[PDB]
C-alpha cells in the first residue's frame, strides 16, 4: 500500500515536473519564431563568413601595397576598421592593421553582438552619405578582394538593434530552457524511477 | 490495490483535515480572549 503510495508521490513530483511540461509544449513556439528571424538574418553572414575564406591571398595582397586607395575601398574600409577597435581615417593605419598575418583569423571571428549603439548609428549615417557605395560598387568591378570583405561590412548592423529585438526574446528562452531541462532530467528520472 | 490508493487519497484530505485542525488553536486563543472580556463586562449586566 505504502508503495504504490510513495509510486504516486514521484508521480506528484513528475506532475510539478508536468506542469513545468506544460510550460516546456508552451515553449516550442518561441524557438520557432526565433529562428524563423534567425533564417531571415544569420544565411548572408553565414555566405559573408565562407566568402571570407574564399578571399585569395594576392588579391588583398597586391591591393594593400596600392599607393593611393581608390574611393570606394576608403568608404568602405574605414567602417570595417572601426570594428577592428583600431578607429581611425588614415591609410597608413589601415595598411598597418592589414599587414600582420593575424588578420586572415579575424574575418570571421568578429560578431554581432560587439557593436555599441552609437557606432551602429554612426555606420548608419555613413550609409546615408554612402547608399550609392558598398554592394552597388561590388557587383560594379571596384575589386575582387573588397567583394566579401564589403558584404560582411555591410552586415552585422541588420543584427545589431534588432538582436536587441531578440535580448528579451532569448531571455526569456533561457529561463524557459533552465526549468524545462532541469524538469525533463527530471521527468526521465521519474520515468527511471516509476 | 486500487483501494491502497483509495486510503492515500482519503488520508491526503485527511490532512488538510489535520490542517484545518491546526488552524483552531488559532480560534480557542481568540475565543478566550474575547471571554475573558467578556467575563470582565456581562456578568453585571447579567446581575441587573
Amino acid at each position: 500500500v505504502k508503495d504504490q503510495q510513495e509510486a504516486e508521490k514521484k508521480k506528484v513530483m513528475s506532475q510539478e515536473i508536468q506542469e513545468q511540461l506544460h510550460k516546456q509544449q508552451e515553449v516550442i513556439a518561441d524557438k520557432q519564431m526565433s529562428v524563423k528571424e534567425d533564417l531571415d538574418k544569420v544565411e548572408p553572414a553565414v555566405i559573408e563568413a565562407q566568402n571570407a575564406v574564399k578571399s585569395i591571398k594576392k588579391q588583398h595582397l597586391v591591393e594593400v601595397r596600392s599607393m593611393a586607395n581608390p574611393p570606394a575601398a576608403v568608404k568602405l574600409a574605414l567602417e570595417s576598421i572601426c570594428l577592428l577597435l583600431g578607429e581611425s581615417t588614415t591609410d597608413w593605419k589601415q595598411i598597418r592593421s592589414i599587414i600582420m598575418r593575424e588578420n586572415f583569423i579575424p574575418t570571421i571571428v568578429n560578431f554581432s553582438a560587439e557593436e555599441i549603439s552609437d557606432a551602429i548609428r554612426e555606420k548608419m549615417k555613413k550609409n546615408y552619405m554612402s547608399n550609392p557605395s558598398y554592394n552597388y560598387e561590388i557587383v560594379n568591378r571596384a575589386s575582387l578582394a573588397c567583394g566579401p570583405m564589403v558584404k560582411w561590412a555591410i552586415a552585422q548592423l541588420n543584427y545589431a538593434d534588432m538582436l536587441k529585438r531578440v535580448e528579451p526574446l532569448r531571455n526569456e528562452l533561457q529561463k524557459l530552457e533552465d526549468d524545462a531541462k532541469d524538469n525533463q532530467q527530471k521527468a526521465n528520472e521519474v520515468e527511471q524511477m516509476i
